[PDB]
């Protein structure tokens, strides 16, 4: 009976029952977002009240609605008329996708500029974009989504390989209609094919491989209880999920003797976006944020055992909403397991002569997306030490276009003819911090040199200084690499022996954030992406840090937007949202499928134990 | 017959002979480092000439020689006389360290120390420790060692909880006498014990824990053929032993097709100092090269099956001499395996529905040295898409003193009356680059950031530079991680089928460098710690960051040096220094054994291939 547990497939039936009989729900409607809502704060009220947040579109262009509704009392709590011209559009459908390609063949000036291309329509694949916010007056508060040409040479063939550059197109995914095709002019498309399965690409496959066998004789040292509580290694936390957010974690705590002890109240990346350096006018409106605008968790792969997850695996599989209400079950979408990682701690002693050996161990909790060309990684890790570590892993196939005749400076050539522009991939952390409870601060340390003379004389001396963030005015922070710079979160009335407050160190990546121009509609939308650390004061209705309602939004919403209250977060229920991203020069070891690449960041106590907490570990 | 092979006893016995016949190696000499010689550039000289170089103490003070021999034709090649005042001392020898506390024992100073702390000198371990070279006139040419006293309350006690603060001695090792003793007053001692395998501190040990099982049914992947040669995935390479740098990979190259291509020549952790930054006079003298002043090879532990090493592991066990000349087997001294290392690259496109996953796999090849508190691993990851990777993981005991009443600014407290002063761990990767062949050259590569204009309207708009090092004047550079900074190696004269020089990207972890006043002794000594990366121009005599003499000598010598000849690098046989370190601020976690830290870098390609190099490996 945990308010935690995960949404099952009876409770997304009630909640479409529930929305059929509220007349809310009718043949025209479509869900464009459904999932549970964590509790309140403050879950002393007896029995769970399972309430669900549901994003209602029209396809008739009717305005669409908020609602939200309680399961356990099957009944509607709230219904609000949302304007998108306003406050953004919902979430991009997954029957849009597949409009875009069907009403562009029967478009002239479509077919036209295929015709001077020597193209056959029924071989040309429109890949459809979210289209963001620039200078078409006639797009607000209508749904549109962009779309680029590929061509497929046959049916198993890999698109990517045969960019059609210097052609985009605008489409109006309601009303049906295109409303704008732009023709730049005809570029060369690309004839080397990309296909990673043709043995005349590969070569004959390796024979050199002997197997690595991974086996738990006696079961994994986890164990799982209520469907989704995960206890190991001291450890215990609940793992969740969500259609935007994918994988969350929640009440992440740490049993330290006879008390259990909190750490992080919840863990999920909130936002996600991908930014591209063409300046290219075919291309340089080409942004998404794959989590706010496509709903990252919806796309999750089925995991295949020995494949994508190795060793003794336990599998969650959870539930969501298709458009129309129906539960839909993502088999094997989560993989949880543990692995061995290296020596925890060792010392041979001479003085004693005590030789210590002991080694580590990490719980894995994963899934993978696929939107488009593109396939991500979403791995936490949990240590014996105490640390938590996040991991992004970012693969797929390159997003290509023509390379120019002469060169680019904002495109790399990856075969001939053949280019892959320039673009970063930027992640948002949201934690919303719970060290020892929810009185917490953060404090900024920075390394401090200092300079030869008296108290000093050998100029030998360093140290260290903390800044307390006071209010979210002063909360907005960048990285700075050179002076060591990491964030601490700490609860200043909650002590170790040593009578120190209690707290965790955040040590970033310190990667580049967004590149954009800070005047660009990009920068003004992925406003998070442009500081590496923020923090807010916790409220339950500022969940993700570009808004509620990211397609197609002018940009503001948010971070920048909840800063400016300059709330108190000294001592107080708080959350970070930590950005961290790749950017990404594309290599010709990224053709034709790229290998992975990596980012994250990882949190190590710092004074929360008394000591070690890893003494008790054994041999083995 | 491979010039690269280990040392083997029969040639350690053979150059004891050759230097005892050649009246080198008399009752009064003792072998400070002994280890073979890197051919000369060019091996086309039918049969190998396996040459070793010596360095010889003389412990009656008789000038110390350093002395070239030729197993293969039995003869001595070069026998030099030392000025160890002007070109640095010797290694520490193992002999040595016993010597500070003997002599201290009987010292009336010491004991009258001692006695005002009512501490029984039976009980009163010496830590001997490297001496420096600062403001005391009566050391230069003389072999001096330092010593800090911790107290032992039972042979089988920490005796790292009990530091003996306000005391310290400098002890003349080869005439046997004690110089100073230096008592600026009483600390107490603390009292609590840091016993990690007593009961009464672990508590129970867990039960929870359930053993991971790693097997290769069939044997592992890779070969070894010739005692030290390495074929894997693709990449070969020979391992090298050399007591002062530990494990040297030499001849890193990969299979692409029908030709071996070299990548790199040599790789080695040249060096190693970790600076201390309490301004004490009792420990601000405190810094150690453990490479070069205490050779980290002869330190290199037995590392045990299941413990240390876990899964199908091969060893090598190194042979090294001893003082005398006499061959030591470092017996499982080095631990090679494969493991699996997750998701390689992965697909799952919707218009060709071909769903595509491959497993990474990466070669390890480590070995582990316990130098008095500290103990260091050296891990080298060669991965299947072309990724060199070096990982250094820090544990052991922290380095303990008396926390201060009323506290410290470069001292943390982790338990009642113990402090930790705040240290570095820094690192020197010596990379004899051979992209290719020998033909190299470095470009730096910057991000760069378009402004809002026109040919860039909508501000998305970024790019990249790469500046190239012409001379080594120009070569010494700074880590930029706001910028992305990275280094790419290249071969201006051997092109990827798109018609540009082949290369590989230096990824480092941008950590802060040397944080010691410009002016100090230790910014003097361990110059090449202050930058990031530096390029010379290959030279053999050109072996060490620091110099080949790092003991007592006064700074200067090693980069600054071989930086000064101007050299050109564009093009040329080069060398890449890479430093990078830990800034250690101890925890209350890091006690009483502290649980794993790492710091290191990677190598990945750019341009080397023509395609992604792991197209042909299969799926299992
Ligand atoms: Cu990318
Ligand atoms: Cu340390
Ligand atoms: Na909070
Ligand atoms: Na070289």
């Amino acid at each position: 009976a945990s308010p935690f547990r995960l949404a099952s497939a009876g409770e997304i039936s009630e909640v479409q029952g529930i929305l059929r009989t509220a007349g809310l729900l009718g043949p025209e409607k479509r869900i464009a977002y459904l999932g549970v809502l964590d509790p309140a704060r403050g879950a002393g009220s007896e029995a769970e009240d399972r309430r669900f947040r549901v994003f209602i579109h029209d396809v008739s262009g009717a305005r669409p609605q908020e609602v939200t509704v309680s399961v356990t009392n099957g009944t509607v709590i709230s219904a609000v008329e949302l304007d998108t011209a306003a406050t953004g559009e919902l979430p991009v459908l997954e029957e849009e996708f597949e409009v875009v390609e069907q009403l562009l063949a029967t478009d002239e000036r479509w077919l036209k500029a295929l015709a001077a291309r020597n193209l056959d329509v029924s071989k040309v694949r429109v890949a459809p974009l979210s289209a963001g916010v620039f200078e078409y007056a006639e797009e607000r508060g209508r749904r549109i989504l962009r779309g680029l040409a590929f061509v497929q040479d046959f049916p198993e063939d890999s698109a990517w390989a045969h960019p059609v550059d210097g052609l985009v197109a605008y489409v109006d995914v309601v009303s049906k209609e295109v409303t704008r095709v732009i023709d730049t002019g005809v570029f060369p498309v690309p004839a080397e094919h990309g296909n990673y399965t043709d043995p005349e690409l590969t070569g004959p496959l390796r024979t050199t491989q002997k197997p690595i066998s991974i086996t738990q004789p006696e079961g994994p040292s986890f164990t799982v209880t209520g469907g989704n509580h995960i206890e190991w290694e001291k450890w215990s936390l609940d793992v969740g999920f969500d259609v935007r957010e994918g994988v969350v974690l929640h009440n992440i705590a740490f049993r330290d003797g006879d008390r259990l002890r909190p750490i992080i109240n919840r863990a999920s990346i909130a936002e996600m976006v991908v930014p591209y350096g063409d300046p290219s006018p075919i291309r340089s409106w080409q942004n998404y944020f794959d989590t706010g605008e496509y709903l990252v968790g919806q796309y999750a792969n089925s995991l295949e055992l020995g494949c994508d997850c190795l060793g003794d695996i336990t599998y969650l599989s959870p539930v969501i909403s298709d458009a129309f209400g129906n539960p839909r079950e993502i088999r094997n979408g989560i993989c949880m397991h543990e692995e061995d990682w290296g020596i925890l701690a060792k010392h041979s002693d001479l003085w004693s002569g005590i030789n210590y050996t002991r080694r580590n161990r990490r719980m894995v909790i994963s899934f993978f997306t696929t939107i488009g060309n593109y396939d991500y990684g979403f791995y936490w890790y949990l240590y014996l030490d105490g640390t938590i570590e996040f991991e992004a892993k970012a693969t797929g196939v390159v997003f290509t276009s023509a390379f120019p005749e002469g060169g680019s400076d904002n495109i790399s050539q990856l075969a001939p003819g053949l280019g892959a522009p320039f673009h970063q991939h930027i992640f948002s952390a949201r934690l919303d911090m719970a060290i020892d409870g929810f009185t917490n601060r953060v404090e900024e340390e920075d390394v401090v040199r200092q300079t030869m003379g008296p108290g000093n004389e050998r100029g030998n001396a360093f140290s260290r200084k903390r800044t307390v963030l006071t209010r979210e005015s002063e909360a907005v922070r960048e990285a700075d690499a050179r002076t060591g710079r990491t964030w601490i979160i700490s609860n200043p009335e909650s002590k170790n022996r040593l009578n120190e407050p209690v707290g965790y160190k955040l040590h970033a990546h310190n990667q580049p954030t967004l590149l954009a121009d800070p005047g660009s509609s990009i920068a003004r939308r992925a406003a998070f992406a442009t500081k590496d650390l923020w923090v807010t004061r916790y409220a339950d209705d500022e969940r993700y840090p570009t808004g509620d309602f990211v397609n197609q939004h002018s940009g503001g919403a948010g971070l920048p937007s909840y800063i400016a209250q300059d709330r108190d977060i000294d001592g107080q229920d708080i959350v970070v949202w930590h950005t961290f991203g790749l950017t990404h020069f594309p290599r010709v070891e990224d053709w034709p499928i790229m290998p992975v690449d990596t980012v994250g960041f990882k949190l190590r106590p710092e004074g929360f134990f008394d000591r070690s907490p890893v003494l008790d570990v054994p041999a083995n």
